[PDB]
Formats: C-alpha cells, sequence, structure tokens
C-alpha cells in the first residue's frame, strides 16, 4: 500500500500468536512492543527519546507478520506507550519513504 | 526521493537560514527542533514520547525547507534527542510510506 501521513500510520501485526495494532515508525531504530511474553532468551536494554529512557527486554529472532508481510528480527518488550514497528523490521517488508 | 530504512532517514533542513540535520519520523505527530531562536510568539504544548510527557514551545507558521521541499507550519522547540520532522510537515512535502 501507499500510506499517507495525515493520521498515524497504524497497521495490524501478529506477534506471539497475538494480534496487535502498531505504528510504522521511521524514527525508531528497533521495534518495541508493550508487555507480552515471547519465547527464548533475552537481555536488558535501555532505549530513549522524548521524555527520557525506558528499560526493555531484547528478544532476537522473533517472527512478526506486519500488515500481511512476514519478517524476522529483534523485538524489544517493555513499557512503551504505543507499539512501534521500527526500521529493523520495516526494511524486511520493503518499506520506503517517498516524496 | 525514495528513502530506504537500512540507515536512519536523516535529511538536511533549513530553518532561519541555517542548515541542520533532522530525522524523518513517521512515529512523530509533531516536528521538534533543538533549542534555537525563532520569531514570533509561542504557546505551550505538552508532547509525549517513549519516556513520558514534556513541555515544549510551540511556534506556528514557521518557514522550513526539508530536503529541498518547502513547508510552512508548526515547529516545537525543546529537549529532543535529535531534530525530528514529524507528520505535520511530512504531509506538506508529500511524503508517504510505501510497501
Ligand atoms: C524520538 C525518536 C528519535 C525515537 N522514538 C521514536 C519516535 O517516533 C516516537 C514514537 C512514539 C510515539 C508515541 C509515543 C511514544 C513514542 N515519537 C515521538 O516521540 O513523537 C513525539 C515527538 C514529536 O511528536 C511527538 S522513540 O519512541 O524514543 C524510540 C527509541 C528507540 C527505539 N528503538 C524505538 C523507539
Amino acid at each position: 500500500p501507499q500510506i499517507t501521513l495525515w493520521k498515524r500510520p497504524l497497521v495490524t501485526i501478529k506477534i506471539g500468536g497475538q494480534l496487535k495494532e502498531a505504528l510504522l515508525d521511521t524514527g525508531a531504530d528497533d521495534t518495541v512492543i508493550e508487555e507480552m511474553s515471547l519465547p527464548g532468551r533475552w537481555k536488558p536494554k535501555m532505549i530513549g527519546g522524548i521524555g527520557g529512557f525506558i528499560k526493555v527486554r531484547q528478544y532476537d529472532q522473533i517472527i512478526i507478520e506486519i500488515a500481511g508481510h512476514k519478517a524476522i528480527g529483534t523485538v524489544l518488550v517493555g513499557p512503551t506507550p504505543v507499539n512501534i514497528i521500527g526500521r529493523n523490521l520495516m526494511t524486511q517488508i520493503g518499506a520506503t519513504l517517498n516524496f
């Protein structure tokens, strides 16, 4: 699709067997999702921006379906105010910014 | 252009005759610039980011060039990790996400 930016670019994702809404965010290096369980090992990470930093759990090799497209990569899990699909996964679905 | 997301989508902007680097951020509703002098009056605004809500200064109807495209609109000034070009100005220059 071609998505305009008059409103937040929200899409449906499937992660961990769960359907969620998430923001396509070109300003985010990595994908961060609200608290949920994911399989495998994790390590702590700090990520920050407006308003400061939050602590998250970094899970690697996680499969997500993003508006119908499958991708694999790192997913951060923690107290993010919104679910964010970052560049690390948007590249895998071929997402680009065009103007 | 067509900007891929393997790297941060950093572009040059021009505001008040000065060149600056900024991030094209589809996850940002608003445009936020590092401390600088802008003309006119400002009004208060609260914005939320990954770490919580902050106060910023809101300046309206500010002329800004973004990767050589002219925009005129609201610019927020405050504590920000990077200069952020948000959806309010990305819409003006015709930017869309495509996959
Ligand atoms: C600030 C940029 C440089 C980085 N953030 C992404 C931004 O898109 C961020 C996303 C967001 C939307 C709404 C609520 C909370 C966060 N929007 C944001 O702050 O919008 C503000 C600035 C003006 O308009 C409003 S981040 O969330 O800190 C982040 C950092 C690291 C990773 N791996 C993932 C996310």
